[PDB]
C-alpha cells in the first residue's frame, strides 16, 4: 500500500526565553490531518530537529499518538543555551510524520515545517504552520 500524498496543519507554540537563553517549543497538536475513507487512521507524530545536526542530543520528539487525526501533544521543549543572535545561525526543523510499520522508522512523511528563529514569530502563542510535501527544499546560510 502507501499512497497518496497530501498535508494538513499543525499548531507549534515557540518562544525565547532570553532569560535563560532558551529556546522554547511546544508541540500543541496537529488537526486536518490527510485520512483514509472506510479503513482505519494512523499514528500521527511530530519531530523536532534544533539544527544544525540531525541525529540525537539536541533533538526533542513528541509521544507517538495511536489512532488520532487530531493529535495533542501541547508538550514543552527548552533549548539552550540559545542566544537571539544564534537564531540567525539557528534554524528549527518540524516534521509531521506516520508510524505506520511497527518496530521501524518507515514513515510516510505527512510533511515537514520549516521555521527560522531568526525570523520565527515567537510570542508565546499557538500558531498553525501549514505543512509541506515535497522533496527536496531550500536551504542556505
Amino acid at each position: 500500500g502507501s499512497s497518496g500524498s497530501s498535508g494538513g496543519q499543525l499548531s507549534i507554540k515557540l518562544w525565547f526565553d532570553k532569560v535563560g537563553h532558551q529556546l522554547i517549543v511546544t508541540i500543541l497538536g496537529a488537526k486536518d490531518l490527510p485520512s483514509r475513507e472506510d479503513g482505519r487512521p494512523r499514528n500521527p507524530y511530530v519531530k523536532i530537529y534544533f539544527l544544525p545536526d540531525r541525529s540525537d542530543k539536541n533533538k526533542r520528539r513528541t509521544k507517538t499518538v495511536k489512532k488520532t487525526l487530531e493529535p495533542k501533544w501541547n508538550q514543552t521543549f527548552i533549548y539552550s543555551p540559545v542566544h537571539r543572535r544564534e537564531f540567525r545561525e539557528r534554524m528549527l526543523e518540524i516534521t509531521l510524520w506516520d508510524q505506520a510499520r511497527v518496530r521501524e522508522e518507515e514513515s510516510e512523511f505527512l510533511g515537514e515545517i520549516l521555521i527560522e528563529l531568526e525570523t520565527a514569530l515567537l510570542d508565546d502563542e499557538p500558531h498553525w504552520y501549514k505543512l509541506q510535501t515535497h522533496d527536496s527544499g531550500p536551504s542556505s546560510g
